[PDB]
């Protein structure tokens, strides 16, 4: 129970499949 810093989550946790798609699109394509 440490590291209370996570403000980034507000931004990262904001990401959505649509944002991950552009990436996950080149991944499953390389697999």
């Amino acid at each position: 129970k440490k590291k209370d810093n996570l403000l980034f989550g507000s931004i990262i946790s904001a990401v959505d499949p649509v944002a991950v798609l552009a990436v996950f699109e080149e991944i499953h394509k390389k697999k």
